Formats: structure tokens, C-alpha cells, sequence
């Protein structure tokens, strides 16, 4: 697989790890968590997800 | 943090790791990879992601 097509797969795979603020709002109203609470969670899970992908 | 809250965050985070076949269509026409080749890549990267999240 070329670097290009791998770039497209990651882009697509990672979309929902960077929620837009409509999605963050949606999360606030279903979770009751603070915006920054939600943000910290996502950032942390991205870090762990990527460390999973890189190690394997 | 409750199990309910974590469920909403997880459901959101994992969204784009299960591309619907409009998304996969978009990937075919942007990567030239087969439907099955795209599915195997995602599944593999779902596994690596979750192991990262589970073990870190």
C-alpha cells in the first residue's frame, strides 16, 4: 500500500476522534460532563489509540 | 465517571472506525483499494486501537 492510500485510511479512521463542537455539545447534554472534561478524555484516548497502532 | 457517561464517549470516539458503505465507496474512489482490502485494514486498526486503550 502506498503512503497516499494509507493517508486516506487514517484520515477516515480518525474522523470521530476529533469531534466538532456540535458533537461536543451533543455529548454534554447526554453525559453532563464539562467541555474540558470531554476534551481531556478524547485527547487521552487518541494518545492511547495511536500508541496501540504504532507499537503493533 | 459513570459507565453511562463512558458509553457515550466510546460510542462517539468509535464512530468512524465502522465506515458505512457510502464512506467505503468514498475510500475506494480516493484510494483504489478493494472493498475487502479496506475492511481488513480498518478491522486490523480497530484491534490495535482497542489494545492501546486497554493496555495503556
Amino acid at each position: 500500500k502506498t503512503k497516499e492510500q494509507i493517508a486516506h485510511l487514517k484520515a477516515s479512521f480518525l474522523q470521530s476522534q476529533f469531534p466538532d463542537d456540535a458533537e461536543v455539545y451533543r455529548l454534554i447534554e447526554v453525559t453532563g460532563l464539562a467541555r474540558s472534561e470531554i476534551k481531556k478524555w478524547f485527547s487521552d484516548h487518541r494518545y492511547r489509540c495511536q500508541r496501540g497502532i504504532v507499537h503493533i
